[PDB]
């Protein structure tokens, strides 16, 4: 039996979870008899993008519904859903390609996951956490409850839960501090880049696997770029509900994980409304999509060098813009130092 610390290893399993895969690729609709976790693969990932985009090209064009029928039908050829013996709904619209190309981005963290516990070495001798614990190539360290960095991580969670979010609380369970392979070595010509941001990116439980192993990663060349605000790039927030949002819980799975990640943002190019970008203009290291609120910039607290926005929320004084909050983009993957992993229990009001 492990020596691991027993957060650690109950990380380990909430993470290796197939049952959790499954019900992930069940709440997309996706038909799991005409194909399985096992039959997921990047190359089918990346086809159905690039149909998705040939649906996107369609409808911006203004396409009729009988024309683009034929371009809806071929995104469920290579992403089986389960409908039976039922018409599809037809993807004739933004919001549909939108929620599709997130499915896409999600099956692409699950197939990692499925990839590496189908992969490697059995041995009866040694337990499956520890086995499972080596192939995400990450020290997973338990933070110290009465340490300093707790103490400002927990006021981070606590002075930045937006009352729009107020259906739910968050709590704390465990606090990890996290360290790649190989991360802090991609991260070298970013490390004294000015404004370094310690920020926040939830995410399912079942993206996890791969966001460890793989990092956080930008949807391949094949998405459709009008799929995300601000074009394909890697999001974060400043409010910690804004990104638990993204953690997709419930009362029947109240516990999720939420990433601390130094970002090197660098010269921000700031913006209002979306803005379907490929690369950044000249000079310009990160995107800032501008919200109502912010936290109160002067309570800005610094942890190892790096300014942590845990402020309580207050108006940024912009006007027109299409956010609620803030938003950072950045468009290269070696412009962020993953730097912890919080489990959280969601308390719903509802
Ligand atoms: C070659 N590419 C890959 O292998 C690959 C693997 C996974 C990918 N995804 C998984 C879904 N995820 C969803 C998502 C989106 C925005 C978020 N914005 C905030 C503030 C937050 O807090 N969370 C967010 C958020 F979770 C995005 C990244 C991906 F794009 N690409």
């Amino acid at each position: 039996k492990s020596k691991l610390p027993k957060p650690v290893q109950d990380l380990i399993k909430m993470i290796f979870d197939v049952e959790s895969m499954k019900k992930a690729m069940v709440e997309y609709e996706i038909d799991l008899q005409k194909m399985p976790l096992g039959k997921l693969s990047k190359r089918q990932i990346q086809a159905a993008y690039s149909i998705l985009s040939e649906v996107q090209q369609a409808v911006s064009q203004g396409s009729s519904d009988s024309q683009i029928l034929d371009l809806s039908n071929r995104f469920y050829t290579l992403i089986p859903h389960d409908f039976g013996m039922k018409k599809p709904p037809l993807l004739n619209n933004a919001d549909s390609v939108q929620a599709k190309a997130e499915m896409l981005d999600n099956l692409l963290d699950i197939e990692v996951a499925y990839s590496l516990l189908r992969g490697g070495s059995d041995d009866s001798s040694k337990d499956p956490i520890d086995v499972n614990y080596e192939k995400l190539k990450t020290d997973i360290k338990v933070v110290d409850r009465d340490s300093e960095e707790a103490e400002i991580i927990r006021k981070y969670v606590k002075n930045t839960h937006a009352t729009t979010h107020n259906a739910y609380d968050l709590e704390v369970i465990d606090i990890f501090k996290i360290e790649r392979e190989g991360e802090c070595q991609r991260y070298k010509p970013f490390k004294q880049l000015h404004n370094r941001r310690l920020l926040w990116h939830g995410s399912r439980t079942t993206n996890f696997a791969g966001i460890l192993s793989q990092g956080l990663r930008i949807a391949p060349p094949e998405a459709p770029v009008t799929g995300y605000m601000f074009g394909k790039g890697i999001y974060f927030a400043d409010m910690v509900s804004k990104s638990a949002n993204y953690c997709h819980t419930s009362q029947g799975d109240p516990i999720g994980l939420i990433l601390l990640g130094e970002v090197a943002l660098g010269n921000m190019y700031e913006l209002k409304h979306a803005s379907h970008i490929s690369k950044l203009p000249k000079g310009k290291h990160s995107v800032k999509g501008l919200g109502k609120t912010t936290p109160d910039p002067s309570a800005n607290i610094s942890l190892d060098g790096v300014d942590v926005p845990l402020g309580t929320g207050i108006s940024s004084g912009v006007n027109d813009t299409s956010l609620l909050y803030n938003e950072y983009i950045v468009y290269d993957i070696a412009q962020v130092n993953l730097k912890y992993l919080l489990k959280l229990k969601f308390n719903f009001k509802t």
